[PDB]
This record gives C-alpha cells, structure tokens and sequence, in this order.
C-alpha cells in the first residue's frame, strides 16, 4: 500500500459537472449505468484517471461512441485521447451481497444501502472519487417492488414508474453540486415516521425517519432531536436547512456512527432507536449529539466541503465543536465540558502519544478510513474552541459568516477557514495555524511567585511538545491559557497591570514567558487552564489544600471537578506505586473529607456532584503514567472505590435515597439527579456485601427505565456480587432478540473483573445474540474486551493478545475497517513493560504476515513495529 502526501495535492486534470446514475438493483448483481458530463482543465494530452475498486466493467462510451482508447490498471480506468468536453458513459456490475466490508453498496439485513465516505463511491462505479470534484447528481433506481418498496437517494423525487415482472423505479434529483462521498442510496421495506419542520424564514421541510418494520416505537426521540437540531442551528448559527425533505435511515449494519449524505443521512441504528426500557440517559444524549452532528454537517461539510481528505478536520473538528455547543446549550454545559475533557485527556492524549500520532491536518495517509480519529474529531474541536476563546462569540460568528460567504458551494481547506476567522475578527492567527501542522500534546509548566512587598503575582509559564514518531521537530504553539485568581474568601481578584485590566486568557506563545499582575492584595489560589482552555498537559505543583479550596470556591463548575481530578491524580499515582510493592491503599483523611463535603453540600448542582463522584476511568488513569501497569491501575481503582464506599457509607446511602425519582423523564434536571444516585450506587455496590447485594438486586428489579436497570446490572458485575449471575441471565432471557440492548450486556461481560473473563468472552462468540457479521456486536464484545478491559487484555500470560490476533485474522478479510478499530490496543505496546512489549510485538508480527493483509491494518502495524 502506497502513502499519499498532503504536499502532493494538485487540481484535477478533469472535472465532472453532472452525473446521471441508473441502478438496476439486485443483491447478487447490481448493474450501474453512469452518464457523466466532463470537462478537461489539464493538458490536452492528459488522460482521464478514474478510480474504481472491485467493479466488473461492461462498457465505455464517449459521446455514445464505444471507446477503444482505454485501459484498466490497479484501482483505475485510464481513458485516453479525449475531447475538451464530452459525455462519459460507464456500465459496470457490482455485488452488494458479497460486500462484507460495508463500503460502497452493501446489504444491511434485507435492505440495500451505501456508505461512500471516504472513498467508497469508487466501489460503485468508475469515477473521480476525490472531494474537490463536485457534480449535480440525478439517480434512477430500478428494483423489485415487493422486496424494495422504498427507493431513496439524495434530494427530491422527480420521476417514478412501474415496469413488467414486478419491478418499479424512482428517480431523484439533488440540485446542490456535491463530491461523491455524499452520495447515498437506500432500498428496502421500512416503517416511516413522518413529521415537519418550518424554518425561520418559512420553508416547510418534510422530515422522514425510516426504520426496520416494527421499530416505530423507538423513533420519536430521534425525530424530536432532529427538530431540536434544526431550531438550534437557526438560533445559534443563523443557519437554515436548504432542501424540501430531510431523510434519515436507521441501519443495523454500519461501521461508524452515522453519515451526513445530503438530504439522506444514513445512521447506525445505535444512534437512532430509543425507548425508556431499551435505552439509557447516555443513549438518549448520544442520539441527540449524533443527530445534531450529521445535521450540522449540512453547512459544515456539505455546503462547504473538503478540497482533499487531509482537510478532514475542516468539517469534523468544526462539526464536533457544533455538536458540543448544541448539547451544552440544551443540557448541562458543565457536564458536557467535563465529559469532553475526559475524552481528550484520556483517549486522545493516548493517541497523540502513540505510533499513530498525527496533526489534526495529517501530512501522510495510507488508508484514509484510519483517520476518522480522536485527533481529527475531538482535538479538531478543541482547536476550533481555542479560536472561539481567542475571538469571542461575536467575532467567531462573523468568521463563520465570512467562511460561508467565500466558500459556499465549494471545496475548501483548513487554511481557508482560519483565514476567514482571522479576516473577520482582525485577530492574528498566523502563529495559531501551527496547531494544524504539529502533532503531540504540549506540556505547559507553571511556576508562581507572590511578592507581598509589591503586591504582585508572577506566573512563569513554559511549554514544550515532546517529539512524536511522526515528527522530530516541534515548535512553540499559540496557547490560550485562561486563569482566575482567588483570595482567602474565595473571591475573584481582578487581573490588572500598570493600572489597566488584563485579559484572563493569557497568550502563551513562547517556550518560556512571565506574566506579572499588580494589586494582588492577598496571596492567590490560582485556577489554571480554566475550562481546559487549550488541549495541553498542565504541570503545576498544587498543594492538596489549594485543590480542596478550589473544589469549594471555584466559580465555574468545570474548575471544581478539575481540581478534584488533580487531587485524585496524586493519590492514584501513589497507590499504583504501592500496588507494585504489594502494599494496600493509603489515602489521607483530608482527601476522603473533600468527597464527603461534596456529598453533603446542599448547594452544589447534582450534575456536578455526580461527575466529581465518578472516578477517572482506567484509560484516564493510564495517561498519568509513562509506563502503564494495567493490573495495578484496575486494582487501585477498585481499592479506591471500596475505601470511599467504607468511609462514606452513611452519606452515600442518604444521597442515594434522597435522589430517588418515581417518574422517569429524559429531562436534564432529572438526568442529573439520576446520575448522582447511580454514582452513589456504584460505591455502595463495593461496600458491605449483603447490603450491596440487596440494594443492587432491588434496583435492577424495580427500575422503571434502562438507565437504572443497567446501573444496577453494571454494579453487580463490577463488584462481583452474589446476584450477578441471576441478573445477567434474566437480562439475556428478556433481551436476547434485541441486538442494541444486548450490546450493553456484551460490554459488561467483556469488561468484567472476573478471573475467567477471557474464557467467558471466547464462549460468547457462540452466543445467540452475537455475530461476526455485525460491527456493533463485534465492538461490544471483542472491542470492549481489548480496549476497555486492559487488565484482562494485558494478562501476563499473553492470552489477551492471542485472542485479539485470532479475531483480527478473521476481520482483516471480512471487514478491515472494524479490524483497524480493534487493533488499536495492540499498537500501544511501547507504553507497556518489556515482557508485555515482546508479546505484543510477536502478535503484531503474526498479523504483518497475513495473506491479503488489508491496507487498514498494514498502516497501523508498520507504524507500531517501527
Ligand atoms: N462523516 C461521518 C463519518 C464518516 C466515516 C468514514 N469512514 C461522521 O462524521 O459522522
Ligand atoms: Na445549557
Ligand atoms: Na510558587
Ligand atoms: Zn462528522
């Protein structure tokens, strides 16, 4: 597999302006006719190089003349000796039933559906499969009427007919030019939830949600979330939908989460289907986020698209930022920010410290599907948010407006977006641009001094980004570094120097710099990197008392949570070292007291209390360490939970009871109280065994919603309670027919602390609810084991690695994209001890030797073994 490089981008020799597709649909053999209007822009002697994969070419015509001047090569059809303008007609065959990779046109149960991003359209026909080629599409679909009563593509229906032998057809037209990655086709039999949204300016939009027959009871929340998304984009960004219909199709077989195809989004059913007995609060809020995300792409991705795939973050970072702002505006901003920071500091930082590290705008890509990453998405959004921090909302919106004014109807670059923000706001972002080109996590070190003679407070701030495998050279970034200073009363000290106020967002642009503040009338307790103002690691020598002070007094709820994290970090590190020495947990009384205070604080938002009372995950804990000891981390997390459960037993039970809710509502105040109640239950499960068992079994049986049922089930598994096996069997018996519900159960099995977890996981490959043909099942059982049970995955006998190798040997051939998701835990080998590294290296070498090794895996394996 050959690497492609950002610096090699060149405008295409040919454009296509219009394409008319006809599909003669059949699961075994689909015949595609594609009539494209093409224009040469390059040299008169330049051939047309069309991309195509696994196509059976039937014919090639140019202006209806059968063409002789062509050749097929690896991945391409090369057509020579062309006029400056011409009509290209290609007929080819494809086989949806044979498509196990789920890229291009494939089968999802009885439905046929497409996934074209990034480079899937070339699996459908020979085309200029690159996003700077935008064309107006017309799509005619012919199919068996009984099997495929609904025939959907982008845009509006412009024609329909019936044919002999039980076939029918529908033709669609989408007036907006698009790159082919936004093409979609769906054929099948569905229940359809129909609604309307009227835009601010009065455009009536038909909303249509297509689900498998029998799933209409699980559709209204997604529909509600779509309308919420439409309203919010109007209110916050001033953006309206631009077409007459908005279709969403929920499919069970889907590699990713969802896809923003123009006017015809295709969603993994996991991000559509919800009812109160099948879906948790988290599922509801995820459906809201993902519905919003795909909707927000209508402008940030579709109306303005990407010039090339290296510019992916142009749409993904900005659309993730938009989905975060949507969730934060409608729900709890503090909880959203906290959770997005957890994802950054734990999961994304790990990626930036791995062999797969890349800038948010990559420079080198072998398999583009490997770059739909935490970095491109989540760090991408942090970079957009830094622009927002530097500009303020007003200037940021002016930048958005200039961006659309300049680039509407075109394919643009990350740089185009930064330039729009810079030009609209008059804020210089030249240094800032380095965030797009530099990988790795900056480390920001802060030292301070208080001078009582002069009443001056001095911050000495330094930065450095360690070299990464992809980049030997690193330079200082423009880091927006937000601070607050607190006096002894917990009041904010005004920031000023020389009689003038100073902005609280410090511009940390050098390797080292000093900031001096005057009229600091008392030695401050600083809050640093407020609201995680830059995606960086903070090094500051906190005292425990400074941190507990912040937990009490910090103005922003995020700072209170963050102070608790800093406090915990010290004792997580202490106790991991102790574990390695065979010593039990040690925790100062005053640390337990800080958490007691949180439980008993009557003024604190339950949403915030719940997050403070949610311990960092084993992945968050891992990023506190250079070399990860996954067994020590798992056991310390459990020991910390048990210690807090014992010390806070009475308070935990009181708060658990106080937050009981008889009505179930998907409403933010209710969700907050329930999150707090279940956070308490988690500790209570790890307390005295009999009380724990009674509390947990009772909640499981009495729950009137899946949030509370699953919280109880999860606690029974985590604490290995007597009731565990009974409850797990009861859930299986009730829910085995429902794959999405069983995913939760597979996750609990895969992440179990039980000694025999791998044995159980292996056996579950034969479970009635499991299948290797379904990405969701694979991720929930195998993915969760390797990625979310690092203690078992990293068993010292190497059994975890061998299991993953067996699974990847299958998946490499079946579904390389899912295989590539699942190999990720293995490529982190350098974070582990020498003995584990050698077993992981051996596993990677075995995979490197596979017959027909996919490019997806090749890219990751080669980087890992370097
Ligand atoms: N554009 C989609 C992801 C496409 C995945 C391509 N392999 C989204 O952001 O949800
Ligand atoms: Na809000
Ligand atoms: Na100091
Ligand atoms: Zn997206």
């Amino acid at each position: 597999p050959q690497a492609k490089y950002r610096h090699d981008y060149r405008a295409p020799d040919y454009q296509i302006t219009d394409i008319d597709l006809t599909f003669d649909l059949d699961a075994q053999k689909t015949v595609v006719t594609a009539v494209s209007q093409a224009v040469r822009h390059g040299a008169s002697d330049a051939p047309l190089r069309l991309n195509g994969e696994d196509l059976k070419l039937v014919s090639v015509h140019i202006n209806d003349e059968p063409w002789t001047a062509w050749k097929e090569e690896e991945g391409a059809l090369v057509i020579s000796n062309l006029p400056e303008r011409f009509t290209l007609k290609i007929i080819n065959e494809i086989s949806p039933a044979a498509n196990t990779a789920l890229e291009g046109l494939y089968q999802s149960g009885d439905a046929l559906c497409t996934q074209c991003e990034a480079e899937g359209f070339r699996h459908i026909t020979y085309y200029l499969d690159r996003p700077d080629v935008l064309a107006r599409f017309t799509t005619k679909i012919i199919a068996d009427k009984i099997k495929y009563p609904f025939l959907l593509s982008n845009g509006n229906r412009v024609a329909q007919g019936e044919l002999e032998n039980g076939r029918h057809w529908v033709q669609w037209q989408d007036p907006f030019p698009k790159p082919c990655y936004l093409f979609a086709l769906v054929a099948g039999d569905f229940d359809v939830l129909r609604d309307t949204f009227t835009t601010r300016s009065g455009r009536e939009v038909a909303l249509e949600l297509y689900v498998d027959r029998g799933n209409l009871d699980r559709a209204p929340w997604a529909m509600t979330s779509l309308k919420n998304s439409m309203k919010w984009d109007e209110e916050r960004f001033g953006l309206e939908y631009d077409l007459d219909i908005y279709m969403i199709v929920a499919v069970d077989f889907f590699n990713m989460g969802a896809m923003e195809n123009k006017g015809l989004n295709i969603f993994n059913s996991k991000y559509v289907l919800a009812r109160t007995d099948t879906a948790t609060d988290k599922d509801y809020l995820d459906i809201e986020r993902v519905i919003g995300h795909e909707y927000f792409h209508n402008w940030t991705g579709n109306r303005v698209t990407c010039r090339d795939w290296f510019q992916l973050s142009l749409k993904e970072g900005l659309t993730v930022f938009r989905d975060q702002e949507f969730s934060s505006d409608l729900g709890s901003r503090a909880v959203n920010r906290i959770n997005n920071v957890r994802t950054m500091r734990g999961l994304q930082f790990a990626e930036d410290a791995s062999p797969m590290a890349h800038p948010i705008r990559p420079d080198m890509v072998i398999e583009m599907n490997n770059f739909y990453t935490l970095t491109v998405y989540e760090k991408g959004a942090e970079v957009i948010r830094m622009i927002h921090t530097l500009l303020g909302e007003e200037n940021f919106q002016k930048g958005m407006q200039l961006y659309f004014e300049r680039h509407d109807g075109s394919a643009a670059t990350c740089d185009d977006f930064v330039q729009a923000m810079e030009d609209a706001s008059n804020v210089d972002l030249s240094h800032f641009r380095r965030w797009y080109s530099q990988s790795g996590t900056p480390i920001v070190t802060v030292k301070d001094d208080y001078n009582p003679e002069t009443e001056q407070y001095t911050l000495t701030i330094s930065q450095r980004t360690p070299a990464t495998p992809d980049q030997a050279e690193k330079q200082p970034l423009h880091i927006p570094f937000a601070i607050e200073l607190y006096d002894n009363e917990g009041k904010v000290i005004p920031l000023q120097k020389g009689g003038h106020p100073v902005n609280s967002v410090l511009n940390v642009t050098q390797a080292e710099q000093t900031f001096v503040f005057d009229n600091v009338y008392f030695q401050p307790v600083p809050a640093l990197l407020c609201e995680f103002s830059a995606p960086v690691k903070l090094e500051y020598k906190w005292s425990d008392q400074q941190l507990t002070f912040l937990m009490r007094h910090a103005r922003n709820d995020f700072s209170r949570w963050d102070a608790a994290q800093s406090l915990l970090a010290t004792y997580i590190k202490l106790n991991v070292a102790r574990h390695q020495q065979g010593q039990p947990l040690s925790l100062p009384v005053h640390v337990a007291d800080a958490f007691r205070a949180v439980l008993l604080d009557e003024k604190i938002d339950p949403a915030l209390a719940a997050e403070i009372l949610t311990l960092p995950s084993v992945n968050e804990m891992a990023e506190l360490f250079d070399i990860i000891d996954p067994i020590a981390i798992a056991e310390v997390r459990e020991a910390l939970t048990r210690t807090l459960a014992t010390e806070l037993a009475d308070e935990l039970l009181a708060i658990y009871n106080a937050n009981y809710q008889s009505e179930y509502r998907v409403e933010h105040e209710d969700i907050a109280k329930r999150t707090l109640r279940n956070a308490c239950l988690r500790f209570l499960a790890f307390g005295e065994t009999h009380l724990a068992d009674v509390l947990v079994s009772k909640q499981f049986h009495e729950a009137n919603n899946m949030t509370d049922a699953l919280a109880a089930l999860s606690a029974a598994v985590a604490a290995q309670l007597p009731c565990r096996d009974a409850l797990m069997q009861e859930y299986d018996d009730k829910w085995h027919q429902n794959g999405l519900v069983m995913d939760k159960w597979f996750i609990l099995q895969a992440t179990s602390p039980a000694a025999n977890v791998l044995e159980t996981v292996r056996g579950l490959l034969q479970h009635r609810s499991f299948t290797m043909s379904n990405p969701n099942r694979i991720r929930s059982l195998i993915g969760a084991f390797a990625g979310s049970n690092p203690a078992a995955f990293h068993a010292e006998d190497g059994s975890g690695y061998l299991f993953l190798v067996e699974m990847l040997t299958d998946l490499n051939s079946r579904n390389p994209q899912v295989a590539s998701r699942l190999i990720e835990p293995l490529i982190r080998l350098k974070r582990y001890d020498a003995k584990r590294q050698e077993k992981m290296r051996a596993a990677l070498e075995q995979l490197k030797g596979l017959e027909n090794l996919s490019g997806d895996l090749y890219e990751k394996i080669t980087k890992a073994l370097a």
